[PDB]
């Protein structure tokens, strides 16, 4: 009766294998660049994920005690919270961390998706921004994806963001009634957030007015930092395109911002004020995240198929009812060094052999009255048809010599 | 400021590696026995986890829409729910499944723990019960644990459980006031549940009365099934002990029940009526679960230590400020086939070499004005002290020939 809640789903067979490949690939590239693997809890205190003061899409609840708890909606805040909790500030900087795991989004019935996160905390050095970009680019390239579009941009320093917001107030105020609910309130609290709302009505006005990009407002230091990042990518042969449409409305996002399109598979940027937001000292940061499901779809779109599940090394066919137990005893004697399976009911040799072929077994085994009395087994290498009769003590060795 | 909620914790370094080893080991033994890996969602409809009608320890909440949702507290019901949803009843039976993942328990501030689950659904054959036991025993043995105590027992068939409950009413009724709240109510709804309550007051009365074990109430079929299971373990050289104290109060638990002690690392048994409880047809089942943290503690108790984290293949030391970027370009050219790291600031050769030793690098690399002008690099195999000067084009090949 009960089914998996909408927005969630079981992962098994090929879908699971695709997810595991994707994560295994990120693990290889990220750990080769020094990132340390970190796994945070599924839920945390709600305040860990609050973005600041400024007036539904997060699973929140309180446990026995009244404490507000929230299901992890993103990875960055949780990782920064971990860097703080474990005093990673004492480690050699920067501290590179990565993580793969489920995230929770509360939309109307993906509500549970998986993403890989990479975070370099502790330094403002532009080399780290270029590295974050290249690392994301690489994870995706290593997966076999091609036609990857890298989009780069900057959101400047907070003093630069202050001027832009003023400008936004001047340009968007005389068009107030064109916005709506929240966007009208954002004009007084955080104008830049209006550029990040997915309100078709708000997106419409913006498209018509065509206001100036945050790029045109980069301060002195911000422009030099972006130029450094650009220089590194050029030097690393990473094709990119400056994107004035790339924006980050939250007050803790600074300088570098980037995305990789195929539509966006992942992206990220620098976020220097998030640590203080959580109660910690100043901790410069830059990193990215990409959705595992988004990537699996991109691979699927490019035609990437996955080979068939490997079969057991041995599939035992009991011929009599008494042999069923003996098949189990033999298979157990061969595990786990070898993958050995067995049928639970007797059947004709031909039908059993037929089942071994379908299951892709390397060898088929037969146990009947004759082999039981002799304490032996009959083996048949399916691929070559070669059939041999050997004692039970010799099966492990024989199979190992053959499957070497 | 904000810390991981009590009962939860970040996993990194050795602790994480220990968890990954444990799961990797279960994966090897369980998949060698034919189990298919399955990953269910973190949360599901509350009804998936309700055990039946009979009057706090589960994180429950409703999403936008009023639907009651619950954080996964166990693995079995979720797996059975998956077997049903995907029509696994059509697959060749039995269907063997396994899963590893977080579970949630709502105690007063582990509230988030991890466990490995194994489930064989679709058959009543006693061979499967013995296999579940041996498989659990094996997972633990392969981890290096010794002094593993296997305890076996049975809870009989529902008709057997009915008689026992009557008996329990007769023996425990005249002692009503000795029980408490729930236990008093259980006498009328499900007496056997009183044997499963962790109420020190209830455990006391039980210890004094010393009522008869559910074992003394096994019906004809139930006694024969248990004898079959025992026969298989004997034949598999698995040392076990019959435990009359092992009980399963819920109405869907049937026959086989078992545990492995070291205090219990894991356990399980047959549960034939759970499927119907969820709205599906009759689906016989048997399996087990063990806590990853329980196992890591057991390993720790036996002294099992984990080797040190491997170091990068190459740690680049820039000698000048301009070389910092060049160190990054070189490391990126070597990744991800090789693990290459670099320092972000210049430093003396000796200090840099000093850092490479501490980080356990196979090779140390040096980039200064001289190598930059020559488009070369200086490498030093730390273990042998051998130092060589080669061009950048030759570094990948040289390192690969040396780290082969």
């Amino acid at each position: 009766t009960a089914r998996a809640v909408r927005g969630t789903k079981d992962l098994f067979g090929k879908e699971l294998r695709m997810h595991q490949r994707i994560v295994a690939t990120a693990r290889k590239v990220l750990e080769a660049a020094g990132a340390l693997e970190l796994v945070t809890p599924i839920f945390e205190e709600t305040q860990v994920f609050e973005k600041g003061v400024g007036a539904k899409e997060m699973f929140t609840f309180q446990d026995r005690g009244g404490r507000s708890l929230t299901l992890r909606p993103e990875g960055t805040a949780a990782m920064v919270r971990a860097y703080l909790e474990h005093g990673m500030k004492v480690w050699p900087q920067p501290v590179r961390l990565w993580m793969a795991g489920p995230m929770f989004r509360a939309e109307r019935p993906y509500r549970q998706f998986h993403q890989v996160n990479y975070e370099a905390l502790g330094s403002e050095n532009p080399i780290l921004d270029a590295e974050a970009v290249v690392l994301l680019y690489e994870c995706l390239k290593e997966l076999g994806l091609r036609r990857l579009k890298v989009k780069l941009s900057s959101v400047g320093d907070p003093e630069d963001r202050a001027r832009y917001n003023a400008y936004l107030r001047e340009v968007l105020s005389p068009h107030r009634e064109a916005l709506s609910e929240d966007s009208k309130e954002r004009l007084e609290e955080n104008p830049m957030r209006i550029l990040d709302s997915k309100s078709e009505r708000d997106q419409a006005l913006l498209k018509e007015l065509g206001v100036r990009p945050m790029l045109d407002f980069l301060g002195e230091e911000a422009r030099a930092h972006l130029k450094e990042v650009e220089r590194h990518l050029e030097r690393l042969s990473v094709p990119y395109e400056l994107e004035p449409a790339l924006v980050r409305g939250l007050d803790y996002y600074v300088r570098t911002a980037f995305e990789v399109h195929h539509s966006a598979l992942g992206g990220g940027g620098r976020y220097d004020g998030l640590s203080e937001l959580l109660g910690g000292p100043r901790v410069p940061g830059v990193g990215f995240a990409f959705g595992v499901e988004r990537v699996a779809l991109a691979l699927e779109a490019e035609g990437f198929g996955l080979p068939e599940e490997k079969g057991p090394d041995l599939y035992l066919i009991p011929l009599t009812e008494e042999a069923v137990a003996e098949a189990f005893y033999l298979a157990e004697a061969l595990r786990p060094r070898l993958r050995a399976e067995y049928a639970l009911a007797p059947r004709k040799p031909a039908k059993g052999l037929e089942e071994a072929l379908k299951r892709g077994a390397a060898f088929a085994g037969f146990l009947g009255e004759d082999e039981l009395r002799a304490g032996e087994v009959t083996l048949k290498r399916l691929a070559t048809g070669e059939q041999v009769r050997l004692s039970r003590e010799e099966v492990p060795g024989y199979l190992l010599q053959a499957l070497g």
